[PDB]
């Protein structure tokens, strides 16, 4: 095969093998075989040896197996340079920007105005086929695989220049950014302060499977190798965005034409209105001269172009003192921290109570009490302490310390892992979760108990904990909330049938500290009865499979809890089987 042909196949092989490694270990819907997949991975290595030049440590071959094809974060120089934009914060400067451009033709020049997203990335394509995709700077990290987890990014193009380098951004939508931040808070990890960083991390994952469960989307706006001077007949910035879309590239961020600094400013304000109506955090707009041909004459500065500019929304950050900190208790039992700030003004709305997330965040940022703090809006939606103003410390700041007891039940607290929490099985703060967990198919299957009925039974006062479900024997109780006997009797038998699930499913229902779906069964077989387990010694618990010293000494305490004993007894009496099924 000719030198060129080998290159082409080598790109295609590296692709299909990356595609199917995704189609397999990530999506789980493979098309080709598990053995017919190795027929390509071996040929990749064959051409990679009779043409050693094309050896790229990005190739699948450098770390193979039946393991997830991880992305090599090796530094890579982009064909063309990826510049950054200069920042304007007033119409005076935007006007001055157009004035700077007046060193040639007339007065009001036409532009294309689009919104500002988060997370810069470049994607190099050869003969339409995709080679790599990197991060940013001057040299960027290779992360092709993690970019495959975003279904919108196209692999094969058509009618494109031999060497195409399309740019754009990979971002995480607010909803997702918020979902991720919640999972992190509960686990006791440090949360992200914005979508840029969260998109960064979610893309800087060894296991591309992780990147997939994160929101991650991508939008594309600019070209490089391939723009006009190469093969594309693109003349307008507006045509480019449509061109990009047509070729299968996802252009989701907003854009529209505008005449002169005056008209640019018209789009700006119309944008500033919708500053928090977009599915993503946009901190400004980007006005670019629409005539591509005029981009050549107009160069770049040391670190920025001349034909384009970034008009930014006002920075909504304010300084204030953290007066006191109060504690709340989540649905899962986790004692959450809340800082009571000196009333300040961010975007008109008055901020006075801000979240401190968890003990880690408080520790990282070194958040104390008498402290002055800079508070901002993460994702431009959730107020939080961006960082403390250290130097202004009077020395009398008090360090944030958790309470001995749970503020919502009085039970002594316990630090399970990285976050403080309430062990009390009957804590009122944990009722809804307790009931649901117990009703799920994995636990004691009780289908009728929808997420709504549980809170209705809780609100009305008919249920305080798990055992009370069995005392609802009276359908007279169930015949008032959207149910009318036809729906009542059907659930009455479910609460009844659930009595019969064994110790295995029963231990998993009462959610003990750490006792998983498997840890419950291995625990139930080894004890036979709830009574026996309640008399377990520390040793007997450790001797069990998967039970660590840390989880043994935990189960041991919950077992002796006068409240756990109570809940168990009241469930026994209702006739719930305490044995192994
Ligand atoms: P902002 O001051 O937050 O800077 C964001 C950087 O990312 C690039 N960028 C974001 N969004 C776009 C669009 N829509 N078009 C072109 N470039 C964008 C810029 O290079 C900013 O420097
Ligand atoms: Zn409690």
């Amino acid at each position: 095969m000719t030198r060129e042909e080998a290159r082409r196949r080598i790109n295609e092989l590296r692709d299909l093998i990356r595609y199917h490694n995704y189609r397999y270990y990530v999506l789980a819907d493979p098309e080709i075989s598990d053995a017919e997949y190795d027929r390509l991975l071996r040929e990749l290595k064959e051409l990679e040896e009779r043409f050693p030049e094309f050896k790229s440590p990005d190739s699948p071959t450098e770390q193979v197996g039946a393991r997830p094809l991880e992305p090599t974060f090796r530094p890579v120089r982009h064909p063309t340079r990826m510049y950054s934009l200069d920042n304007a914060f007033t119409y005076e400067e935007v006007l001055a920007f157009e004035e700077r451009l007046e060193r040639e033709a007339e007065a009001p020049s036409l532009y294309t105005v689009e919104h500002k997203v988060d997370g810069l990335s470049v994607l190099y394509y050869e003969e339409g086929v995709w080679s790599t995709g990197s991060g940013d700077g001057e040299v960027g990290e290779e992360v092709t695989q993690n970019l495959l987890t975003i279904p919108t990014i196209p692999r094969r193009l058509k009618g494109v220049p031999d060497r195409l380098e399309v740019r754009g951004e990979v971002y995480m939508p607010i909803e997702a950014f918020l979902r991720l931040n919640e999972e992190l808070e509960e686990r006791g990890e440090k949360v992200f302060k914005n979508p840029r960083n969260a998109a960064a991390g979610s893309l800087r994952q060894k296991d591309p499977r992780v990147t997939a469960k994160r929101g991650l989307r991508a939008t594309f706006y600019a070209l490089g190798l391939g723009l006009g001077l190469e093969e594309s007949g693109l003349k307008s910035q507006y045509e480019l965005l449509l061109w990009l879309k047509e070729k299968g590239f996802p252009v989701e961020h907003c854009y529209e034409k505008a005449l002169g600094a005056e008209g640019v400013e018209e789009v700006y304000r119309r944008g500033l209105a919708q500053r928090h109506a977009l599915p993503f955090e946009a901190d400004g707009v980007v006005l670019k001269l629409d005539d591509l041909t005029l981009w050549g004459e107009l160069g770049y500065t040391a670190r920025a172009p001349r034909f384009a500019l970034a008009y930014k929304f006002p920075a909504e950050e304010k300084e204030t003192r953290l007066l006191d900190v109060v504690f709340q208790v989540g649905r899962t039992g986790r004692v959450t921290p809340v800082g009571v700030l000196e009333p300040v003004f961010i975007e008109g709305s008055e901020v006075s109570r801000v979240t401190l997330h968890n003990e880690s965040y408080i520790e990282e940022l070194d958040i104390r009490i008498g402290d002055w703090v800079l508070v901002h809006k993460a994702g431009g939606v959730i107020p939080e302490v961006l960082r403390v103003l250290k130097e202004r410390r009077t020395g009398k700041e008090r360090p944030i310390r958790w309470p001995e007891a749970c503020p919502e039940c009085g039970h002594r607290l316990v630090k399970e892992g990285k976050v403080h929490r309430c062990p009390n099985p009957l804590c009122p703060a944990k009722r809804f979760e307790a009931i649901r967990h117990y009703a799920s198919r994995k636990a004691m299957d009780i289908e009728g108990l929808g997420e709504k009925l549980i809170e209705r039974l809780l609100e009305k006062g008919l249920v305080r904990d798990v055992a009370d479900l069995y005392h609802l024997r009276k359908e007279d109780l169930l015949g008032l909330e959207r149910m009318g006997e036809k729906s009542a009797q059907n659930l009455l038998r479910q609460i009844e049938e659930s009595k019969h699930r064994g110790l295995e499913r029963l231990l998993y229902a009462l959610g003990l500290p750490g006792v998983g779906e498997v840890l419950a069964r291995n625990l139930a077989r080894r004890f036979g009865t709830m009574d026996r387990l309640l008399e377990a010694s520390l040793e007997e618990l450790i001797e069990v499979e998967e039970v660590g010293e840390l989880t043994a000494r935990a189960i041991l305490e919950t077992l002796k809890d006068p409240a756990f004993r109570d809940l168990v007894r009241r469930l026994k009496e209702a006739g719930v089987s305490m044995e192994s099924k």
